[PDB]
């Protein structure tokens, strides 16, 4: 098979290809682009199938999280395996590899991909992979194997080649195959040693020895066969090592060391809840200059993440630099994982090869959260519901079993019309440089309004995935927003920025003029009031003013319309950002469409909240507060073309920055804005996706392209 050349060739008896998901522990995506070359059975399923540049593996980057979320396709907040040492305060259990409730089935949630086959008809079987062991929701595959580390690799693939060669109605459908390495040389001396090279041969080997058993029983090219890690490896020092002994007196709480922290209380459970987590977070925040770790709250945490809704996930969380580790008291010398999964160190394989995916073919990088309805696909199943964006994945596949379609709105469009030019109500809101005409300027005609629609509005307006929720589109020369009525402000904004000309002198934003928008109802609409009584919270602009026009120009923007609450400390970092880095993105991406709007998560679950949900609002007022900003970027993968006029491809840059009273996630003190706010914004980077669950709304419906290759940008993830 190896000295052999590059190849829906099956044999007698197998109708439909089987699948085999094989994982190589702690195989990183630079093994594959540095040593692949000295490995030739691993080089011809490179060289001859299809392999991504890496797949992304989910927060913390450790075996098992990543593994039952490969078969779930779920985030380990769902699934309930958030890592491989946790506690539970309502089971009161400590789950450990070690313990007997490794086996408890309680600690497993969401239904794996063999179970979703079982129930489907099909058979499954499974030669190691967290999970497969234990009886998930009261039933194991048709074949499985209690966990040994030690077994070698030949006996588990002779043992797999053997459950192949069981009769139809025996046989399985599905296979998953888990070895050790290259992960535990990788732990031994770093991702750059000889021990890695020599457990790299060992798993080339073992994959070598399948395709040649395969081979054999004439399968080679029949099998649908996935070759993935749960994650990659970073070199670790003992002179790279955080000490929680330099930060307090006492350590009176518990940690989960390592290069991704959780502390909680000693006295469990009687003080899991009372432990005053919010005290640790800011007694460890900015303590030194060149502090190698940053804590957080867990919903503070960057949103991308999906890291905080599970009682197993500590509040208190501790996010490692690079190469660091946080460890209680005074191994190191070697490497490990576990860190941010957008670290290119924990980026992991992705590899397929059989007839139903694409030859010679090399797809740019995705997440293990997709992987679980590829898989089902693959099997001709229907998916249990998971975090992964169906169709996605189809640009991988020679003839795509599942066809996606655009959201369906839930809520249309109505009123705010234009009528009279003056306002009813001030809404106590003054602007003494009118005499009050320029009302006229939002009476567009229908000329006006296509004209807007196609500059701002060039994939088509965000359409709103909630039933009941009231709202009106307002038209304006240089933006488009979808006014929300019951919150009294826009859930979105959208205008593209054309190429700005010279950086030295930009206009500033009109000072002291605020006005009613004729167009939306009084008792919909915000008043400048509801300012004044509250300290903390001020009103901010979704859509900058100054950005595009002349002085007459901003007048369309210094209305009540579109106004948001914002706390002074987050109104820097907002007015920073559309100011000075906005302009300079613009200049890169040959002009930029920009969608902004508020988001509401108090539960934490990454879903937008309710009207119940919400749980604070602007000072004696129905004005909910929102927890997040989302700012999404879209302009034109060919840098020739306006994001308005591009009939190719797009290139996103989403942000979902935390609306927070202070900084202190930034670390600010005594330091200039150019210093910290890109910082800030680029370590808030999610997807579309994520911005798409947050908000109820879908983005690019009106984008002339297939809905799967639409669903290829909404998951992607911009990395620096
Ligand atoms: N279904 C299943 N059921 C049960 N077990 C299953 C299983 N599937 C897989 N496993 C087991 O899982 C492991 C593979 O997972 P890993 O990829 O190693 O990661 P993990 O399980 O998420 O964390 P773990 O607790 O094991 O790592 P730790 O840092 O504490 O450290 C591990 C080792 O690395 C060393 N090490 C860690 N960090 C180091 C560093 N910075 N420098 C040097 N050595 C380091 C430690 O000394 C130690 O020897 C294997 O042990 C395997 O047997
Ligand atoms: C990831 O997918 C899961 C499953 O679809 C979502 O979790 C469900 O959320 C609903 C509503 O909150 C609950 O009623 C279910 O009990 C949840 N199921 C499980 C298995 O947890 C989850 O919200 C999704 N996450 C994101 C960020 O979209
Ligand atoms: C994995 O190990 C468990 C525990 O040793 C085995 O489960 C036992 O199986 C027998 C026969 O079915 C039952 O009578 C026992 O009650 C089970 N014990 C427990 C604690 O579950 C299981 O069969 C082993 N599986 C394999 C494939 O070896
Ligand atoms: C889970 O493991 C932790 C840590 O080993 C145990 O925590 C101890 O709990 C008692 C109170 O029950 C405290 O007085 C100790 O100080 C804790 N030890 C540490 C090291 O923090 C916990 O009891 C275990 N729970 C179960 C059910 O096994
Ligand atoms: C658990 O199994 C039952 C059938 O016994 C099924 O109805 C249910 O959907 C399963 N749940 C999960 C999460 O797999
Ligand atoms: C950009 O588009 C033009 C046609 O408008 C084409 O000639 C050019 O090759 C494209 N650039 C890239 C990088 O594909
Ligand atoms: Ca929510
Ligand atoms: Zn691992
Ligand atoms: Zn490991």
């Amino acid at each position: 098979w190896v000295t052999e050349a590059c190849a829906p060739q099956c044999p007698e008896g197998f109708d439909q290809p089987p699948v085999i998901l094989f994982s190589m522990d702690g195989f990183r995506a630079e093994y594959l682009q540095t040593w692949s070359t000295l490995l030739p059975n691993i080089n011809k399923l490179k060289t001859c199938g299809l392999h991504s540049k890496y797949m992304r593996a989910v927060y913390p980057t450790k075996a098992f999280p990543n593994h039952y979320t490969i078969v779930t396709g779920l985030y380990p907040e769902s699934h309930g395996i958030i890592d491989n040492n946790m506690y539970d305060v309502y089971l009161n259990k400590n789950f450990s590899l070690s313990s007997v409730e490794k086996s408890n089935p309680a600690w497993w949630s969401g239904q794996p991909i063999w179970l979703t086959a079982m129930y489907q008809g099909l058979k499954a079987a499974s030669y190691y992979w967290p999970g497969s062991d234990v009886a998930v929701n009261g039933s194991f595959p048709n074949i499985y194997r209690n966990y040994s580390n030690s077994v070698p690799y030949e006996s588990r693939i002779a043992t797999l080649l053997q459950w192949l060669d069981l009769p139809k109605a025996e046989r399985p459908s599905f296979y998953t195959i888990y070895v050790e390495e290259p992960d535990s040389a990788g732990h031994k001396s770093g991702p750059v040693s000889a021990g890695v090279i020599k457990a790299l041969q060992l798993v080339d080997d073992a994959f070598g020895m399948l395709m040649e058993g395969l081979k054999q029983r004439n399968l080679h090219n029949c099998v649908n066969i996935i070759v993935l890690a749960d994650h990659g490896m970073d070199q670790t020092s003992c002179d790279r090592v955080e000490y929680m002994t330099d930060y307090f007196p006492e350590i009176n709480f518990y940690m989960y060391q390592g290069p991704a922290p959780r502390i909680r209380t000693r006295n469990i459970p009687q003080d899991f809840f009372t432990f005053n987590s919010e005290e640790i977070v800011r007694d460890l925040s900015c303590r030194k200059s060149d502090q190698h770790f940053k804590p957080y709250l867990t919903p503070d945490l960057p949103k991308r993440l999906h890291y905080a809704k599970n009682v197993r996930i500590d509040k208190v969380h501790l996010m490692v630099d690079r190469q660091w580790l946080a460890y209680r008291n005074k191994n190191c010398e070697g490497g490990t994982h576990g860190y941010n999964n957008e670290f290119k160190s924990m980026e992991a394989i992705f590899l397929a090869h059989g007839p139903s995916f694409k030859e010679k073919t090399v797809i740019e990088p995705f997440e293990n959260i997709e992987v679980y309805n590829l898989l089902c696909d693959l099997l001709h199943i229907q998916p249990a519901p998971n975090n992964g964006s169906h169709g996605s994945l189809n640009h991988l596949l020679k003839a795509p079993f599942y066809q996606p379609s655009h959201a369906e709105e839930l809520s249309k469009s109505a009123g705010c019309g234009f009528t009279t030019p003056l306002p009813k109500d001030s809404l106590n809101c003054s602007c003494l440089a009118l005499q009050e005409q320029v009302n006229q300027r939002l009476n567009l005609n229908r000329g006006e309004v296509s004209a807007t629609e196609k500059t701002n509005l060039p994939f088509g307006r965000p359409r709103v995935i909630q039933k009941n929720k009231d709202h009106c589109l307002l038209y304006h020369r240089e933006y488009v927003s979808g006014f929300g009525k019951a919150m009294k402000m826009p859930m979105w904004s959208s205008y593209t920025v054309p190429k700005p000309g010279d950086t030295s002198s930009l206009p500033p934003t009109v000072p002291d003029c605020l006005r009613a928008d004729v167009r939306v109802d009084p008792s919909e609409s915000q008043k400048c009031s509801f300012y004044l009584a509250d300290q903390n919270i001020d009103h901010g602009f979704l859509y900058p003013p100054a950005i595009k026009g002349n002085n007459e120009s901003q007048y369309d923007a210094l209305i009540t319309s579109n106004l948001v609450p914002m706390y002074k400390e987050f109104k820097k970092m907002w007015d920073y950002f559309h100011k000075v880095l906005l302009i300079k993105y613009a200049i890169e991406r040959n002009g930029v469409n920009v969608v902004s709007g508020p988001i509401f998560d108090y539960n934490y679950d990454g879903h937008f909240d309710a009207p119940d949900e919400i749980t604070n609002y602007v000072a004696g007022t129905d004005v909910p507060v929102p927890t997040h900003y989302f700012v999404v970027l879209t302009s034109c993968k060919n840098k020739t073309h306006t994001p308005d006029s591009c009939p190719g491809w797009l290139d996103v840059l989403p942000f979902v920055v935390p609306h927070r009273p202070t900084n202190v996630e930034s670390c600010p003190e005594n330091k200039a804005e150019d210093l910290w706010v890109e910082e800030r914004f680029k370590a808030h980077i999610a997807r579309v996706r994520d911005v798409e669950l947050l908000t109820g709304l879908d983005f690019y419906q009106e984008k002339t392209q297939p809905v799967s290759e639409i669903l290829q940008l909404k998951t992607y993830l911009p990395t620096f």
